[PDB]
């Protein structure tokens, strides 16, 4: 899921 991927990445990026 594109949305799921973005969400995880966002938090990871900090």
């Amino acid at each position: 899921g594109i949305l799921d991927a973005i969400k995880a990445i966002a938090k990871a990026a900090g």
